[PDB]
């Protein structure tokens, strides 16, 4: 399993424009369009990410083209990031999927600042890492998807998603 179908499964597939869990106007698999409440300002974007007029729809190829660039970017903001790189160089293979999936999910930014747990997860502390990582918004707001993120740090394994 690899970081492209565990965030696949975290995000889900959707051709036509849709909210998230926040309410922001998202399409394909979590590509967030905007965070404006004009739909009009979400087809806009749409249409210039795209390169076609969508009329709020677009195709699975569409969508998974998308999703390269994302997963690109979140692993490019990683390796650039002074706060994330020494934390994801720290890891293996497994664990780092997790970090790439947090990081797809929030930004760079909200990421780097769960100083407390990233410092945790430098030191190799997985337990202790797992019950700071849960004391935050992003744990209340999206509980399933963020205890098996956690469980990912946790073990180190695919536990989580082999059920899924």
């Amino acid at each position: 399993m690899n970081y492209f179908e565990m965030l696949r499964i975290d995000e889900g597939l959707r051709l036509k424009i849709y909210k998230d869990t926040e309410g922001y106007y998202t399409i394909g698999i979590g590509h967030l369009l905007t965070k404006s409440p004009s739909l009009n300002a979400a087809k806009s974007e749409l249409d210039k990410a795209i390169g076609r007029n969508c009329n709020g729809v677009i195709t699975k190829d569409e969508a998974e083209k998308l999703f390269n660039q994302d997963v690109d970017a979140a692993v490019r903001g990683i390796l650039r990031n002074a706060k994330l790189k020494p934390v994801y160089d720290s890891l293996d293979a497994v664990r780092r999927c997790a970090l790439i999936n947090m990081v797809f999910q929030m930004g760079e930014t909200g990421v780097a600042g769960f100083t407390n747990s990233l410092r945790m997860l430098q030191q190799k502390r997985w337990d202790e890492a797992a019950v700071n990582l849960a004391k935050s918004r992003w744990y209340n707001q999206t509980p399933n998807r963020a205890k098996r993120v956690i469980t990912t740090f946790r073990t180190g394994t695919w536990d989580a998603y082999k059920n899924l």
